This record gives C-alpha cells, sequence and structure tokens, in this order.
C-alpha cells in the first residue's frame, strides 16, 4: 500500500557525477567513459551569453582551461568538441564506475528521475516529467546545469536529460544527452517563454489506476465514454489528447484493476467537469500526471534495479 | 527556484542493500562494516507471530539459517545477536561500500528518504515524514521489510528507520536502526492500529515560507497572532501544537521572507478555515507537511 513520488535509484548516476569549470563558470558533468558531457553554456561569461557562437567560443578554448574534478581527482582533459548544446570533454581516464547506458530522447508525459548536483556532488534526487510544453517543473538552483535526468531499464542508465536553464516563470529547460534541447528553447539569453502547459490525460488516468489498486473508489461510476467523447472533453480543459496507443499502454491496469480504459475516461470526464468535491485521491485534492501507465506498474508490482 | 518532494541521493546506502533469507521468509538487510541488520521478524514462522519469543526463536537458530546475499554473492554469517526489534548478523565480509554513517533516533515531524527494496535490490526511493503517530505513509508491497529509512547530511548517512510492518490502514511501522520501534507497535501480529494522524503543523508553515520564497504571496495577510490563539485554532484542524521551539526553528525563514512566524500563522489559520478557493501553493491544492524548516533551507539554498 501506499503511492509515493518515487524514483529510481540513483547510484549508478551518482558514480558518473564531476564538476566541470570554465573560467568562472563552475557546473556539473556527466562522465561517461573517457567523455564529460556538461552543457556548452559553461564556456560562455555573462557577455558572450546575450549572441553566443560557440564554435568560435570553443576554439578559443584549451583543455587545459576546463578543470573537471570527480571527487578530489582532477581529471585532465584530452579533447573537446560539441554537439548540439552538449560540450564534450575527451579525458584520460575513464569512469571506472561507469554503468551500462544510453542517452535516449524522451516524449512529453515521459517521467524521469533527477539527480541535483552542485559542484559535481548529488544533492538530491526527485521524479518528474517531461511536460507537454517540453519544460521540466524542476526544483534547480544556480549551479545545478549539468544535472541529469535519467530512467533505469533493468540494469541499465537511460540517460534522458540535461539542465540547461530556468525560465522566467521558475520552469526548467534542457537537453537530452545529444545536446538537443526539449522544446523550442536556445541556450542563449534572450526573451524565452514556456508555451501553455497541458495536462498529461494518460498519466492521470494511470494515477487513477493506481489510487483504484490502493483502495481509493469513490470516483468510479457506472459510465463509459467514447474516445472522441472524451478528447472533445479533455481539450475543453487542457487536457492531452488520448490516442488509442494510450489506451493499450492502460490495457495492464485496466485488467488489473477491472476498470475498462474508457470506463475510467468517464470517472475523469466526471472529475474535470465537477471537481473533486472536498475529497482526495492518493492525499491529493488535484489529479496528478507526473506518474506514467509504467510508473504505476513498477510502484504496484515492485520492479527492482 | 522550483519546490519538489526531494530524496537524497540513494547510492550510499543501496550498497548496502542484501537480501537476508531466514526459512520461508525472504526480506532485506543493510549490510554496514561486517554486520548486516534486518527485522527480527525474518526468524518467525506462521505460527510465531501473533505472540512470538524472539529470544527463544534466536536460540533455536545457527548461523546456516540465515543466507544473506549481496549481489550474486553469498555472504557467510558467522554470530547473530539482537538488539530489540532488529537482528544483527555479524558477517566474515566487511562491506567495501559501507559509507560515512550514524544510526539516529528521529522525531515525528521529521523527514527521511526511504530506499524501497524487494529481495536486496534497491527498486526505488521516495521522501517520508515520520508522523505524529509515528508510522509513515511510505509505498510498500510484501518483501520491502528491512528496506532503510535515511538522511545524507555532508558524505554521511544517519539511519533513522528500518521498515518492519504495514497496519491496516495502509501506513507503515517500523523502527530505529537499535531496533526500537516509532510508536506503540510491536513485531506481532496482535491487533494494533495506528492513532488518528494530526498535521505537522511546523512543516506546514516551513512550506508556506518556501512558497513566499518562490513568489507564492496570496495566502499572506495583515494579520498576526498569539501562539495560544494559533494553537487553539489549528487543534480544531487536526494540526500539531506548535510550540516555542517551532517558532525558533522558523527563525531563519521568518528573517529570509520578512514574515513573522505568528504572522505566517495567521495566514495558515486564514487558509484553514477558508480553504484554497480553487488556487494552489507551490503545484498543490493541500496544505504539504512533509517538508521541515530543515528541507526548506537546503533547497531554497
Ligand atoms: C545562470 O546560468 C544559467 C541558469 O539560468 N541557471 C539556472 C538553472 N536552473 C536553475 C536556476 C535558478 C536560479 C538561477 C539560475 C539557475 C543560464 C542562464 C541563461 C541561459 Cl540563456 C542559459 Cl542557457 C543558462
Ligand atoms: C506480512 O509480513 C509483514 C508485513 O507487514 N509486510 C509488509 C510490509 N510493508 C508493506 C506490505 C504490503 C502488503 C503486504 C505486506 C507488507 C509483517 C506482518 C506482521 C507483523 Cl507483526 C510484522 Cl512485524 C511484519
Amino acid at each position: 500500500s501506499g503511492f509515493r513520488k518515487m524514483a529510481f535509484p540513483s547510484g549508478k548516476v551518482e558514480g558518473c557525477m564531476v564538476q566541470v569549470t570554465c573560467g568562472t563558470t563552475t557546473l556539473n558533468g556527466l562522465w561517461l567513459d573517457d567523455v564529460v558531457y556538461c552543457p556548452r553554456h559553461v564556456i560562455c561569461t555573462s557577455e558572450d551569453m546575450l549572441n553566443p557562437n560557440y564554435e568560435d567560443l570553443l576554439i578559443r578554448k584549451s583543455n587545459h582551461n576546463f578543470l573537471v574534478q570527480a571527487g578530489n581527482v582532477q581529471l585532465r582533459v584530452i579533447g573537446h568538441s560539441m554537439q548540439n548544446c552538449v560540450l564534450k570533454l575527451k579525458v584520460d581516464t575513464a569512469n571506472p564506475k561507469t554503468p551500462k547506458y544510453k542517452f535516449v530522447r524522451i516524449q512529453p508525459g515521459q517521467t524521469f528521475s533527477v539527480l541535483a548536483c552542485y559542484n559535481g556532488s548529488p544533492s538530491g534526487v526527485y521524479q518528474c516529467a517531461m511536460r507537454p510544453n517540453f519544460t521540466i517543473k524542476g526544483s534547480f538552483l544556480n549551479g545545478s546545469c549539468g544535472s541529469v535526468g535519467f530512467n533505469i531499464d533493468y540494469d541499465c542508465v537511460s540517460f534522458c536529460y540535461m539542465h540547461h536553464m530556468e525560465l522566467p516563470t521558475g520552469v526548467h529547460a534542457g537537453t537530452d544527452l545529444e545536446g538537443n534541447f526539449y522544446g523550442p528553447f536556445v541556450d542563449r539569453q534572450t526573451a524565452q517563454a514556456a508555451g501553455t502547459d497541458t495536462t498529461i490525460t494518460v498519466n492521470v488516468l494511470a494515477w487513477l489506476y493506481a489510487a483504484v489498486i490502493n483502495g481509493d473508489r469513490w470516483f468510479l461510476n457506472r459510465f463509459t465514454t467514447t474516445l472522441n467523447d472524451f478528447n472533445l472533453v479533455a481539450m475543453k480543459y487542457n487536457y492531452e489528447p488520448l490516442t488509442q496507443d494510450h489506451v493499450d499502454i492502460l490495457g495492464p491496469l485496466s485488467a488489473q484493476t477491472g476498470i475498462a480504459v474508457l470506463d475510467m475516461c468517464a470517472s475523469l470526464k466526471e472529475l474535470l467537469q465537477n471537481g473533486m468535491n472536498g475529497r482526495t485521491i492518493l492525499g491529493s485534492a488535484l489529479l496528478e500526471d507526473e506518474f506514467t501507465p509504467f510508473d504505476v506498474v513498477r510502484q504496484c508490482s515492485g520492479v527492482t534495479f
């Protein structure tokens, strides 16, 4: 019993966190094998960031300009290259703590654990979702750039995010590990705004299934709906469209709880039109959308890593 | 900016998680140096649960009855002793991944990270508070016994909890690492019930300060209150009494935000009477009580 916002164990990622210092800037780097990945804005000062030519700024840097520190051991940089918005600092020493890993680009709605670091030192781990507007609602302070978002698949760390910046609303923007930003964001000091967000419909339904599994059934009703009728209501309440893929992915939960996906959709349709009526679902007065259908299964099944 | 329920990195604790098997029971053990700590009820059978005599059951045990597994390496048990409700299995190999650690007993309201494990394998990490009723609102399935609660302040892991049982309401009861249960709980199948839970008032105020720091100010008001008047109101909403210690602890946040503790108390009093009016505080429609004043200051560093 119990449902918590649960992150993947961060041990495999902690062994990769290093501190990258370039001039006045100090941020975090991900050390995998003999390469240290970090945001490319580390090479920039407050002057460069306004309109930065990163190719030109990098050509002026030498390997000794980058100070990489793994614990209290200074790593020597023997190369530097750039892949999109990530800087790849080739180092002489391969990280012995390098886990089995992949670089994966995630889609909006997909969740991941964030290992927040400051000065190459992990300070906290939290679970969050890639918003449909491509921002994350993280918890980050200055110096957390280079902090990574990840999932664990069996014994393989899939790195899916690297924190670059904080938008004026307090939401965060970053890239996948290939340096490609999530969303219409750029690593330059300019007017950037996160788009109007939407609710991750499949994740709300996944969390409603997790509430049923936990004994919270008040929101259930005798009704079912067409996927088209549900999507009309969802569109109106700033909810993401629920595709047939989402209905299929919610299948095992529908089987476990005995409530069809379109049946649970009718419960959500009612909750949107009438509210919670002072009641809570899993100790929450709002519909939670940061648990994917897989996260609910993993938590209510106890999958280990 | 941003406020999240944030757990401590679990790496230091993952390197200590082992699987402890005694007969039919398989739960988790914490391997620190040459000792494996796990709930003593691993030695319990079906009948020896309503009224077990743990001293007598453990005297019938030999070191080869306990099968400790660290990864795919079977650890050899060379001793076994009991300290309250924890079983201490002395092993022949000291854990090379053993971090700097302390055993600390926490008080209600105190928060900690929980590394949920099954079969000695960490599966997830989440944040908890020790409820005023001495239970935790965890997320645990069968086989999670021996999972630990911890805080990691400066290089050192302070172990404060070991999961022992799930109560009939779905809340969890466990012990500190010295085997002493939190609350009036026992490791017997006797009829046990968690007492009526209350809201951690100091933690709600700490989180209201975190909202002010983040730019949420709608709930603030021109009012202040006496500590006595605040407690009389809050106790009617099933809130913990706010002591002078809590007012002192909230001092740095009061200084940082410029809102006196008794002033923020009146904000909380208003929230209790009015509700949120369809508004949220830090993306939440309920008053959050699992963030201590120390958590807020650390997360808003
Ligand atoms: C200051 O360096 C970056 C930044 O915003 N860092 C942060 C990242 N996350 C949270 C922060 C909270 C407070 C303050 C700074 C935070 C930054 C600034 C502008 C641009 Cl265009 C880019 Cl790519 C990077
Ligand atoms: C059944 O074994 C224990 C237990 O509660 N395990 C669990 C621990 N946590 C969550 C569970 C969820 C579902 C089912 C079992 C869960 C147990 C039972 C009674 C006593 Cl008195 C003790 Cl000390 C231990």
